């Protein structure tokens, strides 16, 4: 099978992120921040040094499945990675040179997730690899919404094919529907705890008002984060402390793809501002 | 088929205990312990968010037996996480709720391993701890510390099932009350350091009959070079009970006597001692 | 099968280590030679609890295949804390102790895959546990040129036997010389870059031979910016080899020159030539 992933080469590029001058996004506490960074880094890096990763062909049936399921935990740490590195206040350029591995990695593992079921298979479950439907959404938020804020939309066709098996709602076909060619969206929508509150500007907004989003911001992101993290626990509103986090990566993306001035919204701490910028001079 | 660990809930909650305004219970040197906790919570996380903890089942024949082996691993990280914390000085209501789940895994553990023989066996021997081996400290951790965080309630399903009822006299000692046991082994699996509670146990009462063994097997033990150490036939169990007397201090907690005489022992769990019996009412 | 190393014993005296009172050999950060050096103490502490190094005779088949491959990884983390061992400025008999415990990871591997390999094939890849014309010729180096520089010579043949199935060009060769004897040392080189330029050395007494070598191939090399480095296609090897003119240090000791002009070169390591020689006596 074709892996597109560079893991090996892009690790001490990324360990030497942890150096950066610039400003962290949000309030962090910088000593946790580099302690974590570290932990994810090491955890790659012993992926990367593992006998699956370097010859992920060589076992064959429930052991290629077993294999699979070490790469897609990989996977969600570079998604993790790239988290960690959005809140860091990383800019869009070292931002997007993780998001190709993010990428690739869980490309990667849907490729050999489908081999070793096939393996099974001709040897006489069925999950995609990344169930947007599970409590797996947040990763599949990540990769659509960090495609395309950071200019890499590109690689958003394969990933809705391969990694999530096309099975999408409304949110995740407007975020991809420029890289697929969409002409319609789902109906549905996974966990409506957000993103039911989206229903508004899909259904009654002109993509020419940002202020559609604004309520959206507020009551889903900062009235949320500010109830204690107990509170936050009994409310039925999904996380995804391992792709997602603080950030409005669904709304940010959402500025990008409808080219709107968004400026109402870049008051808000969970806005990803200059990222927009940033995908918006790349794209030109 | 029911797991009764929280192990992902836990974790999250797990990582603020690090942000205690407690001293420590002994002297340690905070920055090591801040980096042995966060690489433990690491562990436990990794693992929490691996397919083998995810998808408990969905294994079988020796696969279902390499998972449950992860899970063995994960129950002796979470033992090491509550002897690091007993170390940190966390109040018994905050060691209570590491124990829980430090129980939990354990169980949840010897649950799987015995799921996974019985696959093996539909396609087409040894306990989840085997107290007579090197795995002592696990067993002497689960039920001592089930005595001092106030969670007997705990020790049967972990003799029955962790132990499958291989216990010498000092573990029956520890579980009596909970089991309704009204009798003892005659067994001392490991003599050094546990055949010297002898006295204690043949004459019952008394914290005094106690005093000499804190002397000799704990302070006049740890008082050696770590290589002096080694060279000794000493039991010792530096994943799950470490420095603490959690022996004597369960027995304190067992038997209600005035336990002074012990608390000026450095390795004595009297804070515990005092909350378990506080909790217990 | 019988197994040599002693892992289990090794860490806690291993994370002792980080208590020196000894200078680096080279500039480095401390704060973060420290953190990697926990990292991989903590890979292979996890690794000592693993069921598959406790238990290594009870999978067969494709299961202690894949025990095998866990057990090269640990040989590999205890290559890497070698080498940062040799960065952080432990000396030659702290090293040695570390060298051996690498060396018989590296072997017990070697026995363990073979088994497997055995299993397998008596149940109905076949590269050898290092393979030195690949990326891994590193670890190979590291293996015999610390063999070497540490007086450990006695685990060369063994290592070249059966961790390189005799799989050795022709710098391997020179560094297992003495203890293999020179007759038909290997032609090949499985690396020109850097140790082709090794030949004006192999085929034409004097250590200013390998002078430039240690110009070119390290001082210049390592002067670059990563980037820089990496255009060159020189091999490098991280995990074992580093910043390190080995070959060359063991080559000092093997022939026994005046490695005056030598010591120059902040890549040399000239206090353990000194160590092995003094030890060889």
């Amino acid at each position: 099978l074709t892996l597109d992933n560079r893991l090996a080469e892009a690790l001490p590029l990324w360990r030497n992120l942890a150096r950066t001058d610039r400003a962290p996004r949000r309030n962090i506490d910088l000593a946790d921040w580099k302690a974590d960074w570290r932990e994810l880094i090491a955890a790659l890096d012993r992926f990367s040094r593992s006998h699956g990763y370097r010859q992920p062909f060589a076992a064959q049936g429930h052991a290629a499945l077993e294999n699979a399921w070490a790469w897609g935990q990989a996977a969600e740490n570079a998604s993790t990675l790239l988290l960690k590195a959005i809140d860091r206040g990383l800019a869009g350029a070292e931002l997007r040179s993780i998001y190709l591995e993010t990428a690739a990695l869980w490309l990667d593992y849907s490729r050999l997730l489908g081999a070793a079921r096939d393996s099974l298979r001709e040897q006489g479950e069925t999950a995609p690899a990344l169930a947007p439907r599970t409590g797996q959404y947040p990763f599949a938020l990540q990769l659509l919404a960090m495609g395309v804020l950071l200019d890499a939309q590109e690689l958003i066709p394969a990933l809705v094919e391969e990694v999530l098996q096309f099975d999408t709602d409304r949110l995740l076909d407007y975020l991809g529907a420029a890289a697929l060619g969409l002409t319609s969206a789902s109906e549905e929508t996974f966990h409506p705890r957000p993103f039911g509150q989206l229903r508004a500007f899909f259904e009654e907004a002109d993509g020419s008002d940002a202020q559609a989003l604004a309520p959206y911001l507020q009551s889903q992101y900062r009235e949320f984060f500010q109830l204690s993290p107990k509170a936050q626990k009994k409310t039925r509103r999904l996380t995804g402390p391992y792709a997602w986090g603080w950030w409005a990566m669904e709304v940010s993306a959402l500025g990008v793809l409808y080219g709107w001035d968004d400026g109402v919204l870049r008051a808000s701490p969970h806005y990803l501002g200059d990222l927009v910028d940033y995908a918006r001079a790349r794209g030109d």
